[PDB]
RNA sequence: GAAUCUCUUUGCCUUUUGGCUUAGAUCAAGUGUAGUAUCUGUUCUUGUAACAACUGAAAUGACCUAGGCUC
């Protein structure tokens, strides 16, 4: 659980160097949503793609 | 030209979501397994007369400085 807590934040933080936001608190739990989905995918072997995501 | 108000479109908006795990597990079972705890009614519970004695209680309020008499 620590683990992917750590893992998800990572990809919060890189998500945040990446580009600029206004009030990306809200942002944030999608991003970590996508994240999840995303893991979800390559669990069952679906391709995640979504249109989108940049 | 300037002040303001009303409507429509675009931008901005929760054109929808704050984790992970074996999609968390299962849509099934004479269950097994461990523990923790005590109950039924039926009964006990002298009169009459005379003499000696008192004529009356309690409540709160009217006077005086809890106490003292009167109503």
């Amino acid at each position: 659980a620590y683990y992917d807590l750590e893992l998800r934040n990572s990809v919060m933080d890189d998500i945040l160097e990446m580009m600029p936001e206004s009030i990306r608190q809200k942002k944030a739990r999608t991003i970590l949503q996508h994240l999840s989905e995303a893991w979800r995918c390559w669990k069952a072997n679906i391709p995640w793609d979504v249109p989108g995501m940049p």
